[PDB]
């Protein structure tokens, strides 16, 4: 139909936005902290602590298969990759300091795109 047709060209445009996002999100993180999964073979007990791993790659596949339907799932997965780290590590460890200065200088452009995605539509 020619409203399916609509509809994934919204979704595009919604990938194309998310994709800026994740953009702006990720320069946030010039260490590369959360840039990848956490390596099981490095820490083999991760998934006893962690039970939903996220990371900057794994969400760019699912933004690729435009596997994001709105900015709040988005959002989610930004979230998990920060408190993962807060739960993982100690607050006095350089991990724990990255994931507070990400969800710090996140919010600014979590901000502007949610105006961006209700102003669009």
């Amino acid at each position: 139909s020619m409203e399916q047709v609509a509809m994934e060209l919204r979704l595009t445009e919604l990938t194309r936005l998310l994709r800026s996002v994740l953009d702006q999100l990720q320069d946030k993180d010039p260490a590369r902290i959360f840039a990848q999964p956490v390596s099981l073979k490095e820490v083999p007990d991760y998934l006893d602590h962690i039970k939903h791993p996220m990371d900057f790659a794994t969400m760019r596949k699912r933004l690729e298969a435009q596997g994001y339907k709105n900015l709040h799932e988005f959002e989610e997965d930004f979230d998990l990759i920060i408190d993962n780290c807060m739960k993982y590590n100690a607050r006095d460890t350089v991990f724990y300091r990255a994931a507070v200065r990400l969800r710090d200088q996140g919010g600014v452009v979590l901000r502007q795109a949610r105006r961006e995605v209700d102003s669009i539509g």
